[PDB]
């Protein structure tokens, strides 16, 4: 009996966590590149005159 | 005397039990396959997104 309903919920919870993982990594890659670009623009702003 | 009327009732009771046996096995085969199908559809439902 219980060796099935539990397995289904496990499948669903794994997929749910994998979806957060997917989003978090993508958005970390995005934001860290925005930071890289900003740091470059800050140095350009301080240097150029 | 009694070696005949008893035999007839035995025949009838055997047939009666055999009829329940026939139905119970058929319906067990049916319902367990519905369960198999349901378990598959549950896993498909939890996995697909």
């Amino acid at each position: 009996l219980a060796g099935l309903d539990t397995a289904i919920i496990l499948i669903a919870f794994i997929i749910t966590a994998a979806v957060l993982a997917y989003v978090a990594v993508n958005m970390g890659l995005f934001v860290t590149q925005k930071a890289k670009t900003t740091i470059n623009k800050g140095e350009e702003t301080a240097s150029t005159a």
